[PDB]
């Protein structure tokens, strides 16, 4: 049963995580990549997953991998509340239970529920 890199989650629900794309020997939610906290977007668009490369993507998976959920308590945490002086981490779907924001422009923010802009 595919999941992804980011979140390791199951396809799920497309609305609240994106489509779940497969290119590149990788699996990763659409909405993963796109609000992944330190992920570079250094591919023209018939590059990689969208512009973001499968080695930049791995990169990223590693780097959160050392980073803890605050929802589930289990490592692989790509997103960073973008609120200065939080240090929250989580899964996307994780936040999403626990009403996190996700915005979709500019920087591509997320914050934990305390910090809704
Ligand atoms: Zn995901
Ligand atoms: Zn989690
Ligand atoms: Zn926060």
């Amino acid at each position: 049963s595919p999941v992804c890199l980011l979140c390791l989650q199951e396809p799920g629900d497309p609305e609240k995580l994106g489509e779940f794309l497969q290119k590149d020997n990788l699996c990763v939610h659409y909405f993963c990549l796109i609000l992944s906290s330190r992920l570079p977007q250094k591919g023209q668009p018939n590059r990689g997953l969208h512009g973001f490369m499968p080695e930049d993507i791995k990169r990223e998976a590693v780097r959160a991998s050392k980073k803890i959920c605050f929802v589930c308590k289990k490592k692989g945490a790509a997103i960073r509340c973008q609120n200065d002086q939080c240090v929250q981490n989580f899964h996307l779907p994780c936040g999403q239970e626990r009403g996190c924001l996700s915005q979709f422009f500019g920087e591509y923010k997320s914050y934990c529920r305390k910090h809704r802009p």
